[PDB]
């Protein structure tokens, strides 16, 4: 990669570090004292997750470059002009600079007129303008490819399902915090926000929104079967996402009938518990045995894993498996707490702590799924 | 292709940028009108100009390797272990981060311990600690080379004379102000300071030390004459540097008699004026005729330049010449004002603005003097 790309990577990383430190210092000592900044958090976290996601994705590319598995051919990208890890770090650093500047603007509102509202709006609007921009400024091929994929994924099962479409729809299942907080921003600006004089911060459908990343995968797998006529792995995956469907549904039912009479709420709680267990076990075993391709009985050495090991040492696998076993339950409880008022106490703190763990599990799952899709060719994309 | 080194260069550049922005924003946010920044800036500009010179020298090395300058053959040096512009950039950025941290700590003073006046010394000590430390690291070879040339430069003709020591001594003329800064530090830390308060302030020897960079070159020219028994240009150069002695002498006399109010005050003024004029024109013609080797007869299509320009555009040279014809005068004016007490009003801003301009003039002067030396060997170093 050219030296100027690395220079911009370093510049953006250093600005990111300094802005992180000054955000910590500003948020710990003198920001508002008594503000209850929690709504602000919900506005920013998902966007931050995106930055984090991109950052993590860059590392993944590095691995997929150092392992050099198939990344050019699996995603069916162009054989030339493919983004490297440094380019992902560049974009992530630019977005992090914008995010930190918006956060500092929120904490230092006297920076300009039109306080508060515009800054998160400005950040996300700038991220959208960078995304959809036919001016062909910088990496226009990448942004256009992402735009084309989003239509093929976020819309419906009408489109053909490919590896890239499946991958994006799948990792939306882990960064769906942004989808939740987008509707949260809409509602908060609509109703919760004072939005009358200045600096106003006061010192049902969400269940549907939570299932959109699950609905997309369910209908994608249904389309896969409809054009496949051979549901060896497909209906299993549909059941896997229907477990999330049921867990979200009964979480919503419990949070609705807890405070509205209906003393049979203990039945809903037991159903929630059993569906939590079922979804966690289903997703975990699907990841371990058939998604990552581990636990292969044909393997002779390096038990609990498969015959062929791309990565340098088996130590990366067992720690990852333990962390994934923890983070599967983390995600399972997260997508239930963020959906509705399951836990009146805390919850938001839990959601903010747990979301980066979901993106972390995505970061390792990308490694393992991509390195699995070189020999087994799961999903038969070929 | 030092990719990680380029990354570190960018990281340090970004941290320095954000720290400088924080400095400029805290200067107009914190501090009080009755607490003038003049002591703090008179302490810190010594390191500020050092960092500026180091970064400009990195640019100088980059430009030298860009087109036609070989600052290895005639620079002493080793043709296999030279410092590149990346390394100079990294060193400048590292010292800039340390300087910015020191200045910010002096601005805020988060803790009642480690008084404000302790922060600069450590940095300067750290600067010394980057050279005197014998641990073979941090480009130990270059640090040892610098400390082995700071002896051949800062001493008397007891040593020999070459290109490297002559150049290092010449840079001292542009860096004379920081020497005064060091002097000021001592005068700050010996005579006027309230050691019982953590705040940094309260709401003829200098004229001699000012000539030290001039003496180190005058006596070195005399050494060259004693060696080669060559009248021109060694004695001409000696006169050019003794013009500094004459200028400072008459400026000091005029200022001293101005405050003392004696009848011989006005007589020295015209002598100071004429010596200023002759000194400025002397250094000017030395720069534009023998330093840079311009105004050459039968040079060719080049206007006012010599036969060989090497550098891409002719316009550069003309700009340089114009800037030189300005900056030298400012430079000479600076020598008048910083040292002697003449016209205490203003001057401080004059010094703090013209000193970086002096370093910029030295930057261009390094750009062209080494070119002249490479093209037509001057100072008889062949
Ligand atoms: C070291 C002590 C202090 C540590 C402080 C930080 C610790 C906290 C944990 C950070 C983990 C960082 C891991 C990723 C970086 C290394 C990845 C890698 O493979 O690099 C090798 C890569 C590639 O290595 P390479 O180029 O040597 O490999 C090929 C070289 N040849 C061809 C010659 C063989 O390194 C680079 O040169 C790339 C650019 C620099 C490394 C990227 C750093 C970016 C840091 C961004 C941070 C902030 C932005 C986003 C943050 C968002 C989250 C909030
Ligand atoms: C409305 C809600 C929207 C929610 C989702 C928002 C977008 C989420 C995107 C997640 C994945 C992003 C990276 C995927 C591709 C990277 C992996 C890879 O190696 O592929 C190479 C690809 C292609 O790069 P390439 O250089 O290899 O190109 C290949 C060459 N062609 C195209 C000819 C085949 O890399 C990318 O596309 C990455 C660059 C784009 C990164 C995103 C830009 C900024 C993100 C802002 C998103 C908007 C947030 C919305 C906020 C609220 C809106 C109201
Ligand atoms: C007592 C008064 C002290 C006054 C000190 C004035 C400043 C001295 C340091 C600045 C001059 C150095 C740059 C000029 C030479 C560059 C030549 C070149 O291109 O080669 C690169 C040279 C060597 O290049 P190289 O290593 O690539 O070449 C190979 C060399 N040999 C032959 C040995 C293999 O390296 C440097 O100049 C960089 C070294 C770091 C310099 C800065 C260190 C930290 C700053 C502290 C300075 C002191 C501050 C004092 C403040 C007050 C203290 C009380
Ligand atoms: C944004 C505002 C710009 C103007 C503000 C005024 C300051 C000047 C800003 C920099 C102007 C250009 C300088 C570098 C010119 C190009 C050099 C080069 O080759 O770069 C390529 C290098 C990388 O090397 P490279 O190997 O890519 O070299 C390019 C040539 N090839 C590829 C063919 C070999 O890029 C950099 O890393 C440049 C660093 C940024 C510029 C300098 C800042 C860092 C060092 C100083 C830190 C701050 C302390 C001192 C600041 C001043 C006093 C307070």
């Amino acid at each position: 990669a050219p030296a100027w790309t690395t220079f911009r990577v370093g510049l953006f990383c250093g600005i990111f570090i300094v802005l992180n430190i000054t955000l910590v210092l500003a948020a710990v000592f003198k920001l508002e004292t008594d503000r209850s900044i929690w709504p602000l958090i919900r506005i920013y976290r998902g966007g931050f997750l995106l930055i984090e996601f991109l950052f993590l994705l860059g590392i993944n590319t590095y691995g997929w470059r150092q392992a050099g598995v198939n990344h050019v051919l699996i995603f069916e990208l162009n054989p030339r002009s493919n983004l490297s890890h440094q380019h992902l770090f560049e974009i992530a650093g630019f977005l992090g600079i914008l995010w930190c500047l918006s956060l500092l603007a929120c904490f230092f509102a006297p920076i300009s007129v039109i306080p508060t509202y515009v800054y998160p709006l400005a950040l996300y609007g700038f991220m959208v303008f960078f995304l959809i921009n036919p001016t062909k400024t910088f990496y226009y091929k990448s942004r256009f490819w992402l735009l084309k994929l989003l239509f093929r994924v976020f819309t419906a099962p009408f489109h053909k399902v490919g590896f890239a479409d499946f991958w994006l729809a799948d990792q939306l299942n882990s960064l769906s915090v942004i989808l939740m907080d987008l509707e949260y921003m809409i509602c908060f600006y609509s109703l919760e926000l004072k939005w009358d004089e200045s600096k106003g911060l006061l010192p049902g459908v969400r269940a549907i929104v939570q299932c959109i990343p699950a609905w997309l995968r369910f209908i994608q797998c249904l389309r896969r079967y409809r054009d496949t006529k051979r549901a060896f792995p497909h209906l299993v995956n549909a059941g896997k996402y229907s477990t999330t469907f049921f867990m979200v549904t009964f979480a919503a039912l419990y949070s609705t009938h807890k405070e509205r009479g209906h003393s049979d709420t203990m039945v809903f709680f037991y159903l929630w518990i059993v569906f939590y267990i079922i979804s966690s076990c289903y997703t975990l075993i699907w990841d371990l045995k058939m998604d990552w391709g581990l636990f292969d009985k044909n393997a002779g050495e390096n038990t609990f894993l498969r015959e062929e090991i791309v990565y340098p040492q088996k130590a990366y696998y067992y720690c990852a498996i333990i962390e994934d076993v923890i983070l599967r339950f983390a995600w399972t409880i997260q997508i239930s707490i963020t959906s509705t008022t399951l836990l009146p106490h805390s919850g938001d703190i839990i959601a903010t702590v747990f979301a980066p763990l979901e993106v972390f599990r995505r970061f390792v799952w990308n490694f393992f799924r991509l390195e699995n899709e070189h020999l087994n060719n799961c999903g038969e994309f070929r």
